[PDB]
């Protein structure tokens, strides 16, 4: 029944001395225990955390980062929410904070002496490091980082760092013997703090500190009119200027934990009880983000309003975004590994399949483009929000997650429309595809308004098409988000594997992975969902028109389709009744967005151009299209792209996925989403707030 304490790593003696008066009052409030385990700095509580010698401990964005790395695996539970001189958030701008009157500029730090927050962390190193790594005239990784700002910077501190092979680098720490450079409050030049009092007691010239640390130190206003912020712009604006004179805006600093068996549920059982308990002005007894003079930010950031729950799918990578991690994974990586991933385009192929074609247009190009994969589209998306891979052509479905998630539209599929084929596919204003219930002539006892208890054959769930268009539509007249109990049985992709959703799903051909929403489930997509249909193993299809039409009439020659003919098949219309596959103009669900590619804002120009080149070259038309590769082609299995693609066209306007999908259709997936909402959907909502 009962649940124990949450073992708290600290880093140095006033930090333990915190957090027993922490532990004190915890326990007089009769709140959940806490317990302090001691050690001698923040990587070393990294190391007892995943040593399940401790459970939880506030990290720095940069500290997230090297935690959530391999052989420690940590992530991010909550995250300290902050002043902003505004709203509250749970980011904050890095500046470089110096004296009037100093003269030099953001780019002329050569020789200068300068104070850190810290070895690691955002704003005291990772930010500004990564903006002089132009002056620094470094080779790259084979040579330590730190030789680089040894030699940069004529003296400074910089806690944490090797004094004894860079004794420039701890120089002007001020500690007593081998508290020198300390990388705990040991050091007085230890964190915004220390690295302020380092500027104002004049032993460096330069501060890399936070936005506040200025107004947190010089409460009269007199005070901090000695003071100036470095912008990277080369000119010098006021302290209270950050929102326009800063480095780099980084993520909140965040109480990490283990990824398996981390006692998520405790820690922030914890946490929330000290907000309410001792958080801003809760108390007098004891004040959570509150410290002593002599050392600031123990244990938590002083002066934080509190915290916010985490949610479960973020990983460090996703907490701290693309552009914190290529900044910090550039101080890794060569000058040459580094303008190379810059030019390229990684794809995210979804699957096995697609992640060999994808090597196909890889060597073709010439590795002007490059592959990540993953298992479903969700994972990619991950990937392009953590900044690993570029793009994915997605559905209209999956176009609402992404640009949820802060992911814009690029180019859209344009298929083989009819109009004048000649260079009007790129400016051709996309038109859409219509989605269809679809059924054999057959059993022509079955009508839209019989569906119900019938087995069911889907393109996947999220999907439109499939999944959107139908379940909105059977929403609405049934009243219930139990869908899972309209169809008798499904088959779905990317469902619970142990619902009915999933029933008639076959997997690959040794029958594995039974309802993966990829290409190795037979039964996934417009193909798949059709052939669902064909073999018999459901009764309706909710795929496009042009489904049927590419896979009957000998046109596919893959054994099950074969000896289709167009004929066996009808469509259900929404008035009851029941045309020829033909007749789906006036015989359709719905009129859905084309499916299109998307990236970050970042990449959509650049990566735009790389697909006109690329799809002149192997597109619609490409010169090397049947001959070396046809990026619109893959023997009906739909990879990558449709196969009906003619070329990839411009959005005529429609820059963000609610101009581009259209307000009812988006209406429509709020309203699905009522009843089952997704956790990329959820951890976006989060991360872009
Ligand atoms: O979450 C905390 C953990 C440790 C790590 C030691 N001091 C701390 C700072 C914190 O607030
Ligand atoms: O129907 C499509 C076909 C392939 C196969 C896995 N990738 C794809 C996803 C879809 O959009
Ligand atoms: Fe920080
Ligand atoms: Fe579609």
């Amino acid at each position: 029944a009962p649940r124990k304490s949450v073992r708290w790593c600290t880093i140095s003696p006033a930090e333990a001395a915190k957090c027993a008066k922490f532990q004190r009052n915890m326990k007089k409030v009769r709140g959940p225990s806490v317990s302090c385990i001691r050690k001698t700095s923040s990587f070393e509580c990294i190391q007892a955390i995943a040593a399940n010698k401790a459970d939880a401990v506030t990290l720095d964005g940069g500290l997230v980062y090297e935690a959530g790395l391999h052989p420690y695996k940590l992530r991010p539970v909550a995250a300290e929410v902050y002043q902003t001189r505004g709203k509250p958030q749970t980011r904050y701008y890095a500046v470089a904070v110096v004296k009037k009157g100093s003269g030099f500029q953001l780019n002329q730090l050569q020789g200068v002496k300068s104070c850190h927050t810290g070895l690691g962390r955002s704003a005291g190193w990772n930010i500004p490091i990564g903006t002089l790594r132009p002056y620094l005239n470094w080779t790259g990784p084979p040579e330590p980082l730190q030789k680089a700002v040894a030699n940069f910077f004529s003296a400074s501190c910089v806690p944490c760092a090797d004094g004894k092979q860079y004794p420039n680098l701890c120089r002007l720490c001020a500690g007593t013997e081998a508290d020198k450079c300390a990388c705990s409050s040991q050091e007085p030049y230890f964190g915004y703090s220390g690295a302020f009092k380092c500027l104002e007691n004049g032993a460096g010239d330069v501060a890399f500190v936070k936005d506040s640390t200025v107004f947190e130190n010089l409460p009269d206003e007199a005070e901090r009119d000695k003071y100036e912020l470095l912008c990277p712009d080369n000119t010098r604006k006021p302290v209270d200027a950050f929102k326009e004179c800063h480095l780099a805006r980084v993520p909140s600093h965040a109480v990490v934990a283990r990824s398996v068996d981390g006692r998520e549920d405790l820690i922030w059982k914890l946490l929330h009880r000290a907000q309410e308990e001792f958080g801003r002005n809760k108390s007098s007894a004891f004040q959570l983000f509150k410290s002593t003079p002599e050392e600031q930010d123990l244990l938590f950031k002083d002066s934080a309003l509190g915290f916010v729950r985490i949610p479960s799918q973020i990983d460090s990578g996703l907490y701290l975004g693309a552009n914190y991690l290529t900044a910090t994974q550039n101080l890794r990586e060569t000058a040459a590994e580094v303008a190379a991933r810059r030019e390229r385009v990684v794809w995210c192929a979804v699957g096995p399949e697609e992640e060999r074609k994808c090597k196909q247009w890889s060597d073709v190009s010439n590795r002007k483009v490059a592959c990540a994969s993953a298992s479903t589209t969700e994972e990619c998306i991950a990937l392009v929000l953590k900044g690993e891979a570029d793009a994915l052509n997605l559905d209209g479905g999956f176009i609402y997650v992404a640009g949820k998630c802060g992911l814009v539209p690029v180019l859209a599929e344009n298929q083989k429309s009819q109009n004048s084929n000649a260079p009007d596919c790129v400016h051709r204003p996309p038109e859409g595809y219509l989605a269809v219930a679809v059924v054999r002539k057959s059993d022509a006892d079955l009508t839209w308004n019989s569906l119900s208890g019938k087995k069911s054959c889907h393109t996947g769930v999220g999907r439109t098409a499939a999944w959107n268009i139908p379940m909105g539509l059977l929403f609405n007249q049934t009243g219930s988000c139990k869908f899972d109990k309209f169809f008798s049985q499904s088959c779905a992709p990317g469902a619970d594997p142990q619902s009915s959703l999933c029933a008639l799903c076959v997997g690959n051909n040794e029958n594995e992975n039974k309802c993966m929403p990829n290409s190795e489930e037979r039964y996934y997509g417009y193909t798949g969902a059709f052939r669902c249909l064909a073999e018999k193993a459901g009764d309706v299809a909710f795929v496009k028109d042009v489904t049927v039409l590419q896979n009957t009439d000998g046109k596919n020659s893959e054994p099950w389709a074969k000896d289709l003919k167009q004929e066996d098949f009808e469509l259900l219309c929404l008035d009851g009744t029941r045309k020829p596959v033909a007749e789906a103009e006036s015989c359709h669900l719905a009129r859905a967005p084309n499916h299109a590619v998307v990236s970050q804002s970042d990449r959509a120009q650049h990566l735009k151009k790389v697909l006109f080149l690329q799809q002149d070259q192997f597109g619609g038309n490409g010169p090397d299209c049947p001959g070396k590769f046809c990026l619109f082609k893959s023997e009906t299995k739909n990879l990558l792209f449709n196969d009906n693609t003619e070329c990839l066209a411009e959005l005529q306007g429609k820059t963000t996925y609610e101009q581009y999908l259209g307000s009812e259709y988006v209406t429509s997936i709020t309203n699905l989403r009522r009843c089952s909402s997704s956790p990329l959907l959820e951890a976006c909502a989060f991360l872009r707030a």
